[PDB]
């Protein structure tokens, strides 16, 4: 179930000597994707390997929406996505509905963030550009 | 001067647990970019943070060619490279004309291989598709 996240940072100092930085969060695995880990570039909304980072609204503002959550996530896996994290802070619809795809479930994990967990992820994203994610268990 | 650039797989398993595997490598700095390292998702031949993988190709088959090696170079950094590894192993001269760009240099590494490090290189990023570089001083 619990979903160990690991965002790293990477940055060099002109010595060619470099650091990395790493941040634990805690999300949870949708019934609606596969219980493996995985990794790749973070993308907020190709080439292969890479991991959505989907920042729900309200649906309110959404009334009937473009794809639904699980639409989102299964059009990320077939756009190559490694993974796919939803920050379902300003909708806890989305739990439920995410995991109404237990049937045809996606082949790559599908994580949610909510809260504290899901406030960190996103301050990491916004303020830097590189950043891979690493998703366990 | 010397680029040390590991290629790097991950492979889940069932279980949570995973596997990583880094094959070393050697290249070369060009002075037409930066003499810092860098890390990033491979692509050979939209995102942010990515290692552009260019194979260059006898230069007869291709007289008068759309851009210039440091031409592509400057492409991939102007799309968000982190940094961008050339294959001269069929193209020597590139070489030449990466090197005269040293007075204008791009903000990041621009690094080429050849021979038997070229094909390490090219036989990891078909065998499989999901592979990530960090390159070194």
């Amino acid at each position: 179930e619990t979903a160990f996240v690991e965002v790293v940072l990477f940055e060099s100092s002109p010595s060619g000597d470099y650091t990395t930085h790493t941040t634990g969060l805690t999300g949870r695995f949708s019934r609606a994707g596969a219980m493996l880990s995985a990794e790749g570039e973070i993308v907020q909304m190709y080439e292969y390997g890479w991991v959505g980072v989907v920042k729900l609204e309200q649906p309110e503002l959404d009334p009937k929406p473009c794809l639904t959550v699980l639409g989102k996530a299964k059009r990320a896996v077939q756009r190559g996505a490694t993974a796919v994290i939803f920050d379902v802070s300003e909708n806890p619809e989305a739990i439920d509905q995410l995991n109404q795809g237990s049937e045809d479930p996606l082949k790559r994990p599908v994580v949610y963030v909510k809260g504290a967990d899901a406030i960190k992820l996103m301050n990491i994203v916004n303020k830097q550009k590189v950043a891979r994610a690493r998703i366990q268990h």
